[PDB]
């Protein structure tokens, strides 16, 4: 299957790959630009299960893997860059496992390796409203995205609420096969012994206020990895690279600036 | 068995609700938040307070328990309500403890009647709704008025979620603890716990409260995302005798999370009024 893919610019390339439910749209409002200005060439795609390939069902990590790596391989930008975060980034870490040849250097954003209780919750919780056929009141969903992506010192600023009310109507998410599938697309075991033999260089973000993918398991996805170091944003929610963008943007960029392509 | 005859609703209906008291010193009443009933103050509030020689009173709201049926009542409602369990008893002026909805009750009462209170704990409290916190509360109602019903395990995690700490959140024992607490602390959607939603500041009561000359403290637990702390400091800036305390690691439910320290906090307060 060929994956809706947007290509820009020329230079060293970065292949970023969203977490669940985000189309690659999802790094053009904020990220994008950002790595243009600094000379990248920028490759986002939309994930199996998302868009064009939103019925797609049945599919696991190692196919999302496989179709990550297929990209890479079709545009001839071995060994690239990559930024993935939450389903994305544990996506660039098995391909990191599988093919290291494939990536150069990564950003993993609100990461994990292991299926920890709060995954397990999270899992657990959402299989049921897909599996119960609820739908949730539009205003109740929306304070539940509010909730779950944001730092209390967004939630504070009467006139971000008010925009991130109205991204919402703009960023609507589909309950589809693909999301549902989506959601098995995580740690099933410890992948800490895995990422121990991860040679490239990795920066691990952990979003302070992150109640979705805690901070502190990227921590221990940066200590599993030789090369890999931790950095933490501080009132960042889950949605850390969408809310304090310039401060997520300037640590992956001193970061890739540090190491060869 | 314990009642009290509560105030006169707007359909012009009276009700009885349901009190306790416990103790022969110092009489301080307690008001629960949104869906609580009296006995959410005896696990950690009451055992403190009859040992420092307080006598605890405690009830159960008006859409709570025997009348968890109750419907088309309002803020004014429960402060009169308030008002005659305090005149019942004949405690005036009356130390008060609320937290999140019994806090804004305990406050609308210090502004109306303020010879009933002669001190007051508002703990997890507001005195508006900022554009966050209104949304939350047209969120509950839409939930509500809508029939969807949340299935169990998204229910559960919201409920954690919306409550504790991060430091209780990151802590795997911990939250199987509170878990398995929720399926002993039900809380029951209906018509009562619907109205009470609306029993919350409809405009801003700030300016109103910068008349109340009853010494308070106003208590922010550092996590809470339900009512911010500082929403609860605008309160105690507003209030000319009030003054804040912020509780670290503590979320909406921080009175029984870290109670410890709100009880020491209180005690200490409360040996040094008027
Ligand atoms: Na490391
Ligand atoms: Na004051």
């Amino acid at each position: 299957i060929n994956l809706a893919y947007d290509d820009n610019g020329t230079g060293d390339p970065v292949v970023f790959i969203a977490g669940r439910g985000g189309a690659g749209r999802t790094w053009h409002p904020h990220q994008v630009p950002a790595f243009l200005a600094a000379g990248y060439r920028c490759i986002t795609f939309d994930n199996r299960g998302i868009g064009a390939t939103e019925n797609a069902e049945g599919f696991t990590t190692q196919t999302m893997v496989a179709d990550t790596a297929a990209l890479i391989e079709t545009l001839d930008i071995a060994p690239a860059r990559v930024v993935g975060v939450s389903m994305g980034a544990f996506i660039a870490q098995e391909l990191m496992v599988v093919a290291p040849e494939l990536v150069s250097s990564a950003v993993l954003m609100a990461t994990r390796g292991r299926l920890d209780r709060a995954r397990q919750f999270f899992n657990k919780a959402e299989a049921e409203l897909y599996d119960s056929g609820v739908q949730l009141p539009p205003t109740y969903d929306a304070r539940a995205r509010l909730l779950e992506n944001f730092s209390r010192k967004t939630l504070n600023d009467d006139v971000a609420v008010g925009d991130w009310i109205a991204m919402f109507s703009m960023w609507p998410i589909k309950s589809t096969p693909g999301l549902r599938c989506q959601l098995d697309c995580a740690p099933q075991t410890n992948r800490l012994p895995a990422y121990r033999n991860i040679a490239a260089p990795v920066l691990v973000i952990g979003f302070a206020d992150d109640v979705v993918t805690p901070p502190y398991l990227g921590r221990e996805v940066a200590d599993a990895l030789p090369n890999g170091r931790y950095l933490q944003i501080p009132d960042a929610g889950h949605l850390g690279f969408f809310e304090r963008p310039e401060a997520v943007n300037t640590a992956m960029l001193k970061f890739f600036a540090s190491v060869k392509a």
